[PDB]
DNA sequence: GCCG
DNA sequence: CAGTAC
DNA sequence: CGGCGGTACTG
């Protein structure tokens, strides 16, 4: 739907975000969404005030954009913001690191390459800078998930592998590939990361590891980098989680998202004296875990109608 | 920034 | 722990 | 006045 007030607001929101004002940025995000959810182009100050997520200050900005066709605050955004955005788009660097690099006089990725001290993660993020900002066709995400599934089912064919994130939400393109792995017997998921990752390494599929606590038998996730074989391939981000079957629905719901949708659902759980995580839906406090064999049960226990993954793309 |  | 990440 | 989702690695 709408509109063009949001276009101005998003510039401001991004400026707040990269500069580290996360809660103010959150407020803008919620306002921007409320605006995008409204059917009718907002006209009245009082109208743009009745909307949940819109207050006195967001209203005024809306009124100025309606009257003047401009938001004066956009003329006074710090000159640092484009460089902060450039730096924080390095995987493994966030606002704190970006701000420090900026304070140290760095202005370009060449500055970072030649003069900044990089964490192991950040060096990987930098060397794949363009690739990690690309989205892949969902056809490619299928190939990547199948690669993971084949390696997994090769040593335990009962392993259940499901591509989640934007892929499961049906998006045409994917930022990365998110794969959930579990086992219906409730125990054969334990300790498999070593075997799975070793297998994917043997064929040269994995190219870099970002987060992978392989000294821990209770490792929950792998975040890394892969590349399919042959010409015309880019490096793609790969995220794998391995979960016990008892937590399947909550893990699936979480990993499917969207992130915004997860936050909304967890917010709602709080209002009902409950707590929702990737492990379980509980009553609040620890608390008592509720039985959730399927995603549908999570919605039901929260008093919600079920939403298909494509309807969770918030 | 928003909200209770 | 703070930072960054999902 | 003061929280905003809930959680998993890293060093
Ligand atoms: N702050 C976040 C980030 C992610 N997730 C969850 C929901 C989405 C899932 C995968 O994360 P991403 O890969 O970042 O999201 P995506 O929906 O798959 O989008 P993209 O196509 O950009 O990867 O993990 C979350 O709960 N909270
Ligand atoms: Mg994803
Ligand atoms: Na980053
Ligand atoms: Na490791």
């Amino acid at each position: 739907h709408n509109l063009h007030i949001t276009e101005k607001l998003e510039v401001l929101a991004k400026a707040y975000s990269v500069q580290g004002d996360k809660w103010r940025a959150l407020g803008y995000a919620k306002a921007i969404n409320a605006l995008k959810s409204f059917h009718k182009p907002v006209t009245s100050y009082q109208e743009a005030c009745s909307i949940p997520g819109i207050g006195k200050r967001m209203a005024e900005k809306i009124i100025e954009i309606l009257e003047s066709g401009h938001l004066r605050k956009l003329d006074h955004i710090s000159e640092s913001v484009p460089v902060l955005e450039l730096f924080s788009n390095i995987w493994g660097a966030g606002t704190k690191t970006a701000q420090m690099w900026y304070q140290q006089g760095f202005r370009s990725l060449e500055d970072i390459r030649s003069q900044a001290s990089l964490t192991t993660q950040q060096a990987i993020g930098l060397k794949h800078y363009s690739d990690f900002l690309e989205r892949m066709p969902r056809e490619e995400a299928t190939e990547i998930e199948q690669t993971v599934q084949k390696a997994a089912q090769a040593f335990n064919s009962g392993l259940l592998c499901v591509a989640c994130g934007s892929y499961r939400r049906g998006k045409a393109t994917c930022g990365d590939v998110d794969v959930l792995i579990t086992h219906p017997d409730g125990r054969s998921h334990r300790g498999i990361f070593s075997r799975l990752l070793d297998s994917l390494r043997q064929e040269g599929f994995l190219t870099d590891d970002l987060v992978s606590q392989e000294e821990n038998g209770q490792q929950q996730k792998y975040l890394g980098v892969c590349r399919l074989p042959g010409p015309g391939r880019r490096h793609r981000r790969l995220d794998i989680i391995v979960v016990p079957y008892s937590e399947f629905a909550c893990a699936l719901l979480y990993f499917t998202g969207s992130a915004h949708f997860n936050r909304s659902m967890r917010a709602l759980a709080k209002t009902k004296g409950m707590s929702l995580s990737e492990h379980a839906l509980s009553t609040a406090v620890p608390g008592r875990v509720l039985p959730t064999p399927t995603e549908k049960d999570v919605f039901r226990l929260l008093g919600l109608p079920y939403r298909e993954p494509a309807e969770r793309d918030w």
